[PDB]
């Protein structure tokens, strides 16, 4: 294989560190940049201070979209090979959609998109697609049962035939954990928490991806919770509908019932944060993992409920020890923005390899 | 690094099979296998039906113990280089151990294996102890918060002194995986089910063992799981003594209960399925696997406890695929067996390193 290309992404890179941090010969490196550097791929220079060379990528040899799917909204993000966003937008999708309506709203954002690359001389490369649930990764179809109107659909090819470009199909949960390896510069291990419509995982170990053998992983949304009555799904319980709906009961604006202060208010918070703590605890004493962070709807809750989240793990933890939560702050769309990395990554480790 | 090491161990295996299926020189193998076929640690020998030779380990070139530690007893293996038993025993301990009395059955073991390589004209090289709960296996510490009469001790270390030898400290479960892994001779994914006295897991993906961040990975043990009246652990539940004890209670032996054809046993069954298949979804949901394997207590149950399981795990799973439950059928002792192969490679890796 390769994939010093997964390395010169990582950052700009001399010939000598990749032969020494990876580990090959100076002529095997040697030949390789000359492919890279010969496709327009990469680009030499001289460091900002004897003197020495760095690899990095070019930005002009690919640009590539990346589409998150929600049940309300479709957002996309246009990037370049250097992972600078060219453009980002939304668009909202009608009360309960048809998979006709949805598939309108998508081709749009991606006719949008491959104008818009024309109409600037160059193209638009490869394509990578967000939905919730378990996925097909390498036929391109959206398993999730649930009522989806892009479920059981041949996503990937119906979108390749109309566009003539590569296409993937990948779980929103784990484009969000890519988001933040590449927009915070991680290589460590880390779960990536979707909140707010849908809850789930994406789990990163040694700034790689972590996939299941049955196109998911990290799914956490399907824990067991007894709410006093009778069981349910930690999904059902965390829901950004089911959560403000009850607040219409409650009578309090969706923020305001924080500065209500009241102890009905703090005690409703207090369930969600314990709920949500049972998949949290399930996630770190089982992959052993130390880092957590929390993305979407649970963002407007703020510290007070990120604390709440912290003493419940901190309470039930096999032993006593560090474990850090914490809020992603990435400006949005952080998913469609971890999918047009996905794109890229898989669009040019294509490309390389013919 | 090497670990051409790993897979000489894995099976018999030619240096051009070396060089393509791993990836390196013919001059870089046939260098390495200067080495290792120098030291004594491997041969080469013609294929049983132009002519080709492989390399095997030797058997002779090292002897390793492992042991497994439990509340009740402690479990031994001897094995050389090609992973045979030479022997293995287990020595009970009395009620409620000591440190000073549960070590001392520990040395005794390791004395009478010291003892017997010794007089055979070899030596004892390594030893590696499997331990229940997180441990420390940088340092060799078991750091099990729970009463264990080893915990919070310089366990490896006094080994070290006391012997002259290389000595680990490792998860039993994880042990109890590395053993089905070599005894089975498999490279796919899997989670090895600790069950009697203690509940957890060891979790092995693409053929190696997975290991957390601190100490721990596969804590199902601590499982939260609502009775009716309050929430206990997985553990508390599924432990072999709160089962027979309360069978005490039934009226019924140990295993009479099952040939007593009640209905009360049935349901007794069902429970214990019931709560240790939310363990199972946990970790299929989670990590993603598809493959369960159980060891210990729950082996006596029987099929007719394994079919309970298996249904109520494709029942709540997250979709309709395929999940293959089965037990171990590994002759005992199964934790001190893959104790004893991880103080194999450890040792043989450590010994080509210098
Ligand atoms: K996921
Ligand atoms: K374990």
């Amino acid at each position: 294989i390769s994939r010093i290309l997964k390395r010169i992404m990582k950052s700009p890179v001399s010939r000598v560190e990749l032969a020494e941090e990876l580990g090959l010969t100076k002529t095997t490196v040697g030949e390789i940049a000359k492919i890279f550097l010969e496709k327009g791929i990469v680009v030499e220079e001289k460091d900002s201070p004897r003197p020495t060379k760095s690899l990095k990528i070019s930005p002009n040899c690919a640009y590539v979209l990346g589409i998150e799917v929600t049940r309300d909204e479709i957002a996309a993000c246009l990037i370049d090979a250097s992972m600078n966003i060219l453009a980002h937008e939304a668009h909202p999708l009608p009360s309960q959609s048809d998979r006709e309506e949805t598939l309108n709203v998508m081709y749009r954002i991606i006719d949008r998109a491959k104008d818009m690359m024309e109409k600037l001389g160059s193209k638009l490369s490869a394509l990578t697609v967000a939905a919730p649930g378990p996925i097909d990764t390498e036929r391109g179809i959206i398993i999730d049962p649930r009522n989806f109107p892009l479920s059981q659909i041949p996503l990937a090819n119906l979108l390749k035939e109309k566009y003539g470009i590569e296409v993937w199909v990948e779980n929103d949960a784990d484009m969000g954990a890519v988001g933040e390896k590449w927009y915070t510069k991680r290589d460590d291990s880390f779960a990536w928490i979707l909140t707010g419509k849908g809850i789930g995982a994406g789990i990163i170990i040694d700034g790689e991806l972590y996939r299941g053998e049955n196109g998911y992983a990290g799914e956490i949304g399907y824990t067991r919770v007894f709410n006093g009555n009778e069981y349910v799904f930690l999904e059902d319980v965390c829901n950004e509908n089911v959560v403000l709906k009850h607040v219409l009961s409650m009578g309090f604006s969706l923020a305001e019932a924080r500065d209500s202060g009241d102890v009905r208010v703090k005690e409703y918070f207090d369930d969600i944060a314990r709920y949500f703590s049972i998949g949290l605890l399930n996630l770190i004493h089982l992959f052993g993992i130390s880092k957590i962070v929390i993305g979407g709807f649970f963002k407007e809750l703020g510290e007070n409920f990120l604390k709440k989240i912290k003493i419940e793990v901190e309470t039930h933890l096999l032993y006593k020890h560090s474990v850090d939560m914490s809020f992603s702050k990435v400006q949005e769309p952080v998913i469609a923005f971890g999918a047009a990395v996905h794109a890229l990554e898989n669009y040019l480790e294509r490309v390389t390899t013919s």
